[PDB]
């Protein structure tokens, strides 16, 4: 099955998922000099005060912090979006070294990791229906660079020992995702896709310009996770990122001058 290795990685995905070579694939390189300021874009509205986290899961490709999305509790609105998008989960992509790990790049620069806060358009009723729609999802992407620790990330870091291997989950209630945001909500936006199989072209990408800083020790703990299940040979969960895909007939818009 698909993964991030030599024999099942991104260059192989198109055989099972031909949309891998489609017209609106993600991630992409964000060329900052070519992105155009769009004064029509509204400020983002991130309303996470009532978020209800439930569980953290190692799914064999990353780890997901899952939320209760059966009501409008933590929602994303505004910016390029029409309607209300409910937070369902967040996860990260990261590298084996501090100079790689992000999926999006900025003027070809790779960050150490990238956080994805995944939201779905409530007009489609459930997440499975939303992924079948060109405007079904909104993913808020946030770059991580290595420097000072992010205090709001530590509760995630400290539970990773309990979900080392594929298929392990742990209770993860009362986690506040507002502690993972940078100061500025300035962003770039473009129409794209899920960055893993099934690579569905259902995502409005909103990528924040300002990275958050995490410590070397925090990212080192991400790198102790495993792709494998328990009782299988250890394969470290590192370099779980897809590289930049062709922009094709798309324009990246900036919320800021
Ligand atoms: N069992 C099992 C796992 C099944 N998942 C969903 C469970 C679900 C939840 C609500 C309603 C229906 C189904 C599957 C699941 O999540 N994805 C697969 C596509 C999908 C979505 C919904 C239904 C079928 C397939 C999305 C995974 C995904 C990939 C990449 C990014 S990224 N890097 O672009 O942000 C974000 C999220
Ligand atoms: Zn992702």
């Amino acid at each position: 099955h698909w993964g991030y290795g030599k024999h099942n990685g991104p260059e192989h995905w198109h055989k099972d998922f031909p949309i891998a070579k489609g017209e609106r694939q993600s991630p992409v390189d964000i060329d900052t000099h070519t992105a155009k300021y769009d004064p029509s874009l509204k400020p983002l509205s991130v309303s996470y005060d009532q978020a209800t986290s439930l569980r953290i899961l190692n799914n064999g490709h990353a780890f997901n912090v899952e939320f209760d999305d059966s009501q409008d509790k933590a929602v994303l609105k505004g910016g390029p979006l029409d309607g209300t998008y409910r937070l369902i989960q967040f996860h990260f992509h990261w590298g084996s070294l501090d100079g790689q790990g992000s999926e999006h790049t900025v003027d070809k620069k790779k960050y150490a990791a990238e956080l994805h806060l995944v939201h779905w358009n409530t007009k489609y009723g459930d997440f499975g229906k939303a992924v079948q729609q060109p405007d079904g999802l909104a993913v808020l992407g946030i770059f991580l660079k290595v420097g000072s620790a992010k205090p709001g990330l530590q509760k995630v870091v400290d539970v990773l020992d309990s979900i080392k291997t594929k298929g392990k989950s742990a209770d993860f209630t009362n986690f506040d995702p507002r502690g993972l945001l940078p100061e500025s909500l300035d962003y770039w936006t473009y129409p794209g896709s899920l960055t893993t199989p099934p690579l569905l072209e259902c995502v409005t990408w909103i990528v924040l310009k300002e990275p958050i800083s995490v410590s070397s020790e925090q990212v080192l703990k991400f790198r102790k996770l495993n792709f494998n299940g328990e009782g299988e040979p250890e394969e470290l969960m590192v370099d779980n990122w897809r590289p930049a895909q062709p922009l094709k007939n798309r324009q990246i818009k900036a919320s800021f001058k």
